[PDB]
């Protein structure tokens, strides 16, 4: 007879400030259960690192990601199922979508801990009130804007994902779920993505570098941000009093065009090769299912609980930053967990890359052609 022992070996992406809420929740679990070790381990390039690691024997027992990769994971045998430890009496303790985002295909491989999606974080110093359309919101970026002076309209981290909100507001969309075929050369979708670097680009700091964008709002240079409830102990350890809103409703002829940024549930994950399993499950289920847990990554981080039983607690019904999410979350589109969605994510960050080139001037309608037809030719 035994207990379980050792060490759960965890891989990520988070960046230092995320992660240290992360690790002092392992800490309290180590306090739990003296016996075992929790290691979280960064990696610079996390799914590369995974696909190579995992079936060599040299992988984590579990990872951290959003919940779009279990599809793609899975059909390459690199995660492992856990349906001997799943029970209807746990899966009715998580929200439905969370429930379904955490298997794939029958069988599960991961437990859920939030939802999220981008939002523009604003510095309550320079915006008493936040924009309620795209016309205000563009009145806030003309009144910050000055590069001469290193200060801009909005900072924006640009990729597939940060700029999907606005690629997709006019009906857009990179993949439809039901036909499962890319949306880049659709209309809307170009009208979208036309409607990002006319709009909007033209009072950020040129450059899509995710650092870079972050650092322009943490030092107080850009009155907005639009990013995730993972970089919000960034904007805490700068100082910045902020609020939470969701990019806000372009008007077309008294018409609202809702932005719709991709969302998804955060998943901690089990990989195949796992070497500590009981362990690792006994960590994962505290760390999804205990509500001080729930509560510490939601209150610190802004995170929105898919764990049903705190959403009633006080506690997250009075505070504002998870609110703010919540709402943004309700016009978001839930990542597909379909494979295809793979070549599509290459593919929009191919065109943005080359509009990225030449952004006042580039032909955004022909290199979002070129493009969907490479997610055609890529897709599987
Ligand atoms: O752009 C294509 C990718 O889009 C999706 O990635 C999203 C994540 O889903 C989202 O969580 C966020 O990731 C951050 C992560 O949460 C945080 O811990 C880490 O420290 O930083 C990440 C951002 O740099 O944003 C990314 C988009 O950058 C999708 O999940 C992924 O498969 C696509 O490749």
């Amino acid at each position: 007879m035994k207990i379980e022992e050792g060490k759960v070996v965890i891989w990520h992406a988070m960046q230092p400030n995320e992660l240290e809420v992360f690790q002092s929740l392992a800490e309290e679990y180590m306090a739990l259960c003296p016996e075992v070790e929790i290691v979280f381990e960064q990696k610079p390039n996390l799914e590369d690192a995974l696909k190579a690691a995992i079936p060599t024997g040299q992988g984590p027992d579990l990872f951290i990601w959003a919940h779009d990769w279990i599809g793609k994971f899975a059909e390459a045998g690199l995660l492992e199922p856990i349906d001997e430890y799943v029970t209807e009496d746990l899966l009715n303790e998580f929200a439905p979508m969370a429930q379904d985002a955490m298997q794939y295909k029958g069988h599960y491989y991961a437990l859920p801990f939030a939802a999220e999606t981008v939002a523009i974080i604003y510095n309550k110093e320079m915006v008493s009130e936040p924009p309620k359309t795209f016309d205000e919101m563009k009145a806030i970026m003309e009144k910050y804007y000055d590069p001469a002076n290193e200060k801009y309209g909005i900072a924006w981290p640009i990729n597939a994902y940060f700029i999907s909100a606005i690629a997709q507001a006019f009906g857009g969309y990179y993949f439809d779920d039901k036909t499962e075929q890319p949306g880049l050369d659709k209309p809307e979708t170009i009208e979208g993505f036309k409607f990002f670097f006319t709009e909007i680009w033209p009072y950020m700091a040129p450059t899509g570098d995710y650092n870079t964008q972050q650092s322009i709002f943490l030092e107080g240079r850009a009155p907005m941000m639009v990013n995730g409830p993972w970089s919000i102990n960034d904007v805490k350890k700068a100082g910045i009093n902020f609020g939470v809103v969701p990019l806000p409703p372009i008007i077309k002829d008294g018409k609202e065009y809702w932005p719709r940024p991709y969302g998804g549930v955060k998943l901690i994950y089990f990989a195949a090769g796992i070497k500590n399993k009981d362990a690792a499950w006994k960590f994962a289920k505290w760390l999804t299912t205990s509500e001080e847990s729930i509560k510490t990554l939601a209150l610190e981080l802004g995170y929105i609980p898919v764990l049903t039983k705190v959403l009633d607690d006080p506690e997250i019904k009075n505070d504002p930053v998870i609110y703010g999410f919540g709402q943004a979350v309700q016009h978001a589109y839930l990542m597909p967990k379909s494979p295809k969605m793979s070549a599509v994510w290459g593919g929009v960050d191919g065109a943005i890359n080359e509009i990225l080139q030449d952004p006042q001037n580039a032909d955004i309608e022909g290199i979002l052609k070129k493009y969907q037809q490479e997610i055609l030719n890529n897709m599987q």
